[PDB]
């Protein structure tokens, strides 16, 4: 049954939903489905919406802006942006304040057709400029700039926390005001009811539901 | 006028591309020119040729074979693909035998745009079939998904070797046949001249060519 699926799902989410859920996902199916394969692609590959409804993407992950009108979406999880920067940072502190947030120098993401776009926006509003060197499409290579450089970013917690060993990096609480991350898993109605569908879409619930209440 | 602009460059790479250039650059501008910005941007996102023409994107660097004629181009270095796997893997040795290969799972990397999605298909062309459990469709996720499972994958090794300790990688000369990976630099013909892009372009070589 779904132990003998050879079918290939075909996922959309960003690197950070590549790092964070893949291995889970990776492990269950080793248990539960191990000839079952995966593909992913970026949010903003081709035209999202379009190849959801024609079936050439089963299922999407992530804070995504594109799809909150006709599709079907449930929460996973919640969690907050917090600063990160290098663990030997020669002035940066936790928690760090907003003037001195303002006062460093910053990497920015834009996370195309993700809802973290929004960030820039919302601080520029709150009277917070950046001094922004660098701007990049995508969250993984922030790690390794900021293990070799003194500059600081504003990301995910759920990403910030996997960064903290592997590149030497420490993180504070987010000192400006920045709404909740909600984590989504996306569907189109024509696969409402698919059986393969609905297995993996029950997997992802199981193994990344936030424990609510 | 270096030290006074405040122009915004914008760079085609990859993400292996940002994680190996941006550092040192980044340490060069906060000295030479402060107030510039570095925005990038992946070889895939719009249409590269047309964008390097209109002046929308700056300079192209990478493994770029589709910049290869009509472009100009310095080399900056040279480099191999090599197996990576976990540390304690249960069966991956290294130096790894075309069967084994031929035998583990792998994490594919489809890599849109770049002369590393060549790679499916020379192995494929000399019959060396991977069973692919997983495609992502770059790169950098590679690190920490061999971290956390048993998979394998082919990754230019300047990537490779800087995951290693990270995230508790080995690596293995690759079993197979594969093509050297030549990393250079591009402009358009257009902004040849342009003291901007040639301040910009000189960096990059001063930086990081090793010719
Ligand atoms: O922003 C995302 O896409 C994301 C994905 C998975 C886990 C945490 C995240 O922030
Ligand atoms: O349609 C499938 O191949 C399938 C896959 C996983 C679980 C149940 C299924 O019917
Ligand atoms: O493949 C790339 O684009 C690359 C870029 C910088 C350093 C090593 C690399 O393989
Ligand atoms: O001439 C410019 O516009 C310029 C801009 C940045 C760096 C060097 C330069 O000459």
């Amino acid at each position: 049954d779904p132990f003998a699926s050879t079918r290939t799902f075909n996922l959309a989410m960003t690197d950070i939903g590549e790092m964070y859920f893949m291995p889970p996902l990776m492990e269950a199916l080793a248990q539960r489905a191990p000839h079952i394969q995966i593909s992913t692609l970026r949010p903003n590959a081709g035209n999202l919406k379009e190849d959801m409804e024609s079936g050439a993407v089963d299922l999407a992950l992530g804070l995504l802006p594109e799809l909150q009108t006709g599709f079907f979406q449930r929460r996973l999880f919640r969690h907050r942006y917090v600063c990160m920067f290098r663990k030997d940072h020669p002035s940066a502190k936790s928690p760090m304040s907003l003037k001195q947030f303002t006062e460093l120098e910053h990497v920015g993401v834009v996370a195309l057709n993700t809802g973290h776009g929004e960030v820039d926006g919302l601080l520029e509003r709150a009277g917070i400029k950046r001094r922004m060197r660098l701007v990049v499409p995508h969250f993984i290579a922030i790690g390794p700039i900021l293990h070799s450089t003194d500059l600081i970013a504003t990301v995910p917690q759920r990403f910030a926390v996997r960064c903290e060993v592997p590149f030497g990096l420490t993180t504070s609480p987010h000192p400006a005001k920045l709404p909740d991350i909600a984590i989504n898993l996306f569907w189109h109605a024509k696969y409402n009811r698919d059986p393969g569908n609905m297995w993996l879409r029950q997997l992802f619930v199981e193994l990344f539901s936030e424990a609510h209440h």
